[PDB]
């Protein structure tokens, strides 16, 4: 899956946008997404202006939007449960790391997880409702 | 507290800036916020540009930024354990409270409120280290 | 008039677009629309960084929108007499009042009164022409 | 006067300074400014996507710019009585002229004609408070 | 050709469109560009924030992108080879003049000059692929 | 070599900083940068909205940039011999090696190649003047 696929499949899009190609997919079991953290992203300069840091509340998002993805192959967070273990920096390559618990017909509770390189950034536990 | 003091005692500044002013304050006890909700936001172009709901996680920034204003009257989210219960659009005005479950040296855990009105529309459970 | 309807009926769109909802509507005689002022829109970053007040001509503009909302329930801005009362700032509320004086077949002439809370911030006396 | 010279004299800033540089400079009688305009700029997305027509009430922010150039050689919009003639495209060089009718030690009124070569789209008269 | 034809060749937009108008053409043989350079565009906030300076690479794409509409009358800059002469600022007017070498069915070669007033600042030989 | 010495050193700023963070320095020898592409940056809206793709000028100014954190461990481009081998896309890790040919007190010309992991994308000679 490529970035073209990745819009029409995400629906939101700039600038809050946070998946950038799809590298791993098991329908109705795991995703593992990619996100390249730029400082050249808007949201860099208003997050700290003294020193770049990637809010946390975007990696919950970006999470989502991954979650997502593995669904559609209407969404919408119903809970999250996570913990920040890490820091990301511009320069850094997010990969999201998605795994089902299980789907029934009008809800989905996934298990997320943040990583950079192979450390744990984040990881949560998130619900869907549908709309 | 007027908008000069929001942003002196916010870290974060446009485009991620998610406190308008303040309405009451308790110190070490309660505090309540007030973001409005604008169309003109940048953020709700890229979220579902068919339809504008703000997104669950920016949600859970404004009442991060709220209880750090509750803080400074170096902090950093540690966790989250949120319900998003209904949507926000444009012209809403958000009312965000936090209630401090209490503070040790190094660590924080409050209680946060999301009304728009008197209908709740997210609560949530933050937890915030020190750097 | 939900938000949706307000992108419809209004030409402009972000970062122009200074219409949030539809208050109190009166085919051919009267329209109280709402903005919401937030610290996180862009062209406050813009119009004075040392302190955020928000532009006396979009006041203009917003109250021309509303206007333009009234009309279509191809308008342009033929002339405006305005008087900027008091200031406005992040987390206010600006209420939009506008009254048709009387419209003939290519031009109309409205009265417009921005308001926060029951103070009067702009008064204003708009024409439309047509292309 | 240059471009650094007009953002300094100029309390606006991007995206809301509407100054490119100095043409004629007659302290307490006479300004000439200049603005280029282009289609890369930010509300030319926002204002009719459809096509590309300067706001107004932008070109009213400029005459009160260029006014407020020639008075530093803390002023703010008290009144303004515009008449739009006609409309500016990306590609225009708005020539904006201002001249004094008198200055009293709390307040001024000037004249403002703004030229598109020597077509004139824009004329006003603009009112000053100090705070 | 106006700006709406512009933006109808150019397949490129906003932030990212570098030609305003059309001064001259004269098919499989010249065109004469006209860009605005003003400092409302987004790159002069970053571009040298102590001094606005239009950034060179950014002259390569107008000189491009004019090329480009003289073709339309699928290409991709394959190669450049440029001299950067003498500065841009905001507020000066940005001449782009193209001059084809020759046309081959898959690629092409032209001579791209961008002069303000009379002074040449960019000199470029830019080469076409297809794809 | 992290970030905040990247902003330090890189005179240019949001939204045209094109380096992440420094891979390897070898002072006035070679140094090798990085720069996440992400579609979340703003010239991705821009260039090709039909599908996204990193302007070739921009890598130019990528490698400029590399260039002078090489120089400065007041330059500016005065000349660029480019050819654009392969596209780069949203995902891709753009690495941007600087060679010196040599230096003199007055200029430098060094040799660039930008890679997305071991595959040429673009290579340039580019000629730095002082001011």
């Amino acid at each position: 899956v490529n970035f073209e696929e990745v819009r029409e499949l995400v629906p939101q899009k700039y600038p809050f946008l946070f998946i950038d190609k799809v590298i791993e997919l098991q329908k109705e079991s795991r995703i593992v997404c990619l996100k390249n953290i730029s400082g050249n992203e808007p949201f860099f300069a208003g997050n700290f202006p003294d020193f770049a840091i990637m809010p946390g509340v975007l990696i919950v998002e970006a999470l989502a939007q991954a979650s997502i993805i593995l669904f559609k192959k209407v969404f919408l967070l119903a809970s999250a449960n996570v913990r920040f273990s890490k820091p990301v920096f511009p320069g850094d390559q997010l990969i999201l790391e998605i795994d089902i618990e299980k789907v029934i017909s009008s809800a989905a509770i996934v298990k997320g997880v943040a990583k950079v390189g192979d450390k744990v950034v984040t990881k949560a536990t998130l619900s869907f409702g549908v709309a």
